[PDB]
C-alpha cells in the first residue's frame, strides 16, 4: 500500500470525525482570551482543529508527522491549562487523545512505509 500521498486524505477524513465528536467542542477555534485572561501566561503556542484542518487544506503540512505534532499540542496545551487532573475540558481532551491516536496509528505507518518503498533501490 505505498501511496506517498494517501496519508492527506485519511487526515481529512479524521478530522471530520473529530469535529462530529461532542468531545473536540472546547478545540475547534482559536482560546478566546476574553473568557480565559490568563492563557498566553501560560501557553506558549495556541493550537486548535480549525488550524489543524485550514494548515491540511492550505498545503502547509509536508508529511502527517507534522499535522500529529500540531494535534499533540492541542492535547498538551490542555494539560498545562487545567487547574485539575478532574476538569470536564481536560477530561473531554484525554478522551478525544485516545481517539485520535488509535486513529493515527495505521496513517504514520502507511506513510512511513511508503516512504522506504520509495527509497528501496
Ligand atoms: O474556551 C475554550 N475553547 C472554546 C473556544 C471557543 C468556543 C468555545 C470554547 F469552549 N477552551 C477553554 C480553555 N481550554 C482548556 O484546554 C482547558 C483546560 C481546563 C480548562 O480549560 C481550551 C478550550
Amino acid at each position: 500500500s505505498y501511496d506517498i500521498q494517501a496519508w492527506k486524505k485519511q487526515c481529512e477524513e479524521l478530522l471530520n470525525l473529530i469535529f462530529q465528536c461532542e468531545d473536540s467542542e472546547p478545540f475547534r477555534q482559536p482560546v478566546d482570551l476574553l473568557e480565559y485572561p490568563d492563557y498566553r501566561d501560560i501557553i506558549d503556542t495556541p493550537m486548535d482543529f480549525a488550524t489543524v484542518r485550514e494548515t491540511l487544506e492550505a498545503g502547509n503540512y509536508e508529511s502527517p508527522m507534522e499535522l500529529c505534532k500540531d494535534v499533540r499540542l492541542i492535547f498538551s496545551n490542555s494539560k498545562a491549562y487545567t487547574p485539575s487532573k478532574r476538569s470536564r475540558i481536560y477530561s473531554m481532551s484525554l478522551r478525544l487523545s485516545a481517539f485520535f491516536e488509535e486513529h493515527i496509528s495505521s496513517v504514520l505507518s502507511d506513510y512511513k512505509s511508503a516512504l522506504r518503498f520509495h527509497k528501496r533501490n
